[PDB]
Parts: C-alpha cells; structure tokens; sequence
RNA sequence: GCGACUCGGGGUGCCCUCCAUUGCACUCCGGAGGCUGAGAAAUACCCGUAUCACCUGAUCUGGAUAAUGCCAGCGUAGGGAAGUCGC
C-alpha cells in the first residue's frame, strides 16, 4: 500500500470506550508525530478499528513501521496505511 | 489550558484491579530509571481509582519518564501520562 | 403568550448479561434485554433569533453510576434555521 497521513489500526478491543480509546490511542501514537486527530466508531461496522491522522506522512510509516502486531488492552493491533486521504487531509 | 511543565508526574488509566500496594511497587521499579523519586502517591478514592502520581527529584526526569513510559503498557492497560498541575 | 401551516435545522450514546461482527471511515443507528431522555432511529421527537433545540470548545473540569454530557460547571461563552395564519 501507499503510505498516508493516515494509518488503520484494527484488531483492537471492542469493549474500549470511544474516548478512552482516542485517548489510549493518542499515548502509544504521540511520539512519531503531530496528529491531527484520532477517528473512532464502535457501529457494528467500524468497531474495533481506527484511523488516525498525521500531520506528516513520514510521521504514519514511522508509527506503522514501529508499533506493528504491538499490545495494545489485552490484545495487538494491526497497521496499515489508510486506503484514501481523509477529509480533513484531502483539502489540503 | 496548556500543560505546564513541572517535576511531577501524573498517570491514569491504571488497572483498577491489582493491589494498590503493589502498585506502588511495580510504579517503583518500572520509574525508577528515569531518576531520583522522592515519592509515589498511588489514590484510594473510588473516584480517583486508578491513577497516582510519581514526583520526582529533578523535573527533567519527568519529562523523560513521561515521554519514554507514554502509552506503555502495564497491567493489560496503557499508561497515560501527563504533568500534575502547579 | 400560547397554537396551527409551510419550509428548514438537529442529536442518535452508555452495558452490571447475552448473541452476532476482524469490519478502510469522515454519506455520522446491529439483535435481546438494562440506563438516561422529549427523542438513543422514525420522516419519531425536538427546535427555528434563541441566557428557550443542536454544535464547537471537550481527547475539558467536578460529582455520581454497572456505565455513559447520567447530573453540574463552562454557559448571559463562540456559533446556530423564519415567514405566514389564528385566539
Ligand atoms: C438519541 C439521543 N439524542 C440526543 C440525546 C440528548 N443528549 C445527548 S447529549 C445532551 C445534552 C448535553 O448537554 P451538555 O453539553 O452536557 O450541556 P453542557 O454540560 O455543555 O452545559 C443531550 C440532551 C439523547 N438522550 N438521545
Ligand atoms: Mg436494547
Ligand atoms: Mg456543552
Ligand atoms: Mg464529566
Ligand atoms: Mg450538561
Ligand atoms: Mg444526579
Ligand atoms: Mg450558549
């Protein structure tokens, strides 16, 4: 895949608050670089999933690289570059 | 607001669960490498259930134990840290 | 001041217990049962100049709860959709 501001994160526990997952997930993904923001959805859908957005690119395959199959809650995560820019990104 | 930058640091997030006294232990040694520790106060309020604060001789220190510990996990739970107000 | 009509604005969460789901979103709602509410999905409810819906602050602060804007604060904050008819 094409690296991206954006990285997806999956896998992770269902039973994670929104918000302490924004939180939590703002902790083990500071240290690359300046997110921009941290999308969470728990409709049956999207739950267990995440997208968060970098300011930079290099940032996201710093953190994907990085923090791939690393614990998270009780269980991994997985990494991959989000398949399209999100919103925020695209107008830019 | 804006974090302000101070030799204290504050932790939340933590398991609920494991024994406060052990806690503290395990706050000890996993913290202990960032520097001097002149203390660690781990709550007991059914409010303030699962955070504490570590103060630390020399407010670098902090600032280390903070970045490098940041998200870490313990106890199946990841850490968040953060400076103590004042 | 209530109230109609017309058009428009808006939110849809939490889990002490179960089942289903590994899902690439910004077109913002799974099933049972439990909680709050007017409303947590229906063109249902609510609101249209507003200290009288809702948003942004807020990944905010304080308290409670199984848990959640559940209750406070912030909040005379900054934003936010009007004409017509009738007593
Ligand atoms: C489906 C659904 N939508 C909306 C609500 C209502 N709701 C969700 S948050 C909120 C009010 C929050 O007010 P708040 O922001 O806490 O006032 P503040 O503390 O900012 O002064 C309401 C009424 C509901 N109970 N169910
Ligand atoms: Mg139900
Ligand atoms: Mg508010
Ligand atoms: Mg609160
Ligand atoms: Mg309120
Ligand atoms: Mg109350
Ligand atoms: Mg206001």
């Amino acid at each position: 895949t094409r690296p991206n501001h954006t990285i997806y994160i999956n896998n992770l526990n269902e039973k994670i608050k929104k918000d302490e997952l924004k939180k939590s997930l703002h902790a083990i993904f500071s240290r690359f670089g300046q997110i921009l923001d941290i999308l969470v959805s728990r409709s049956l859908k999207m739950r267990g999933q995440a997208f968060v957005i970098f300011k930079e690119v290099s940032s996201a395959t710093n953190a994907l690289r990085s923090m791939q199959g690393f614990p998270f809650y009780d269980k991994p995560m997985r990494i991959q570059y989000a398949k399209t820019d999100s919103d925020i990104i695209a107008k830019m």
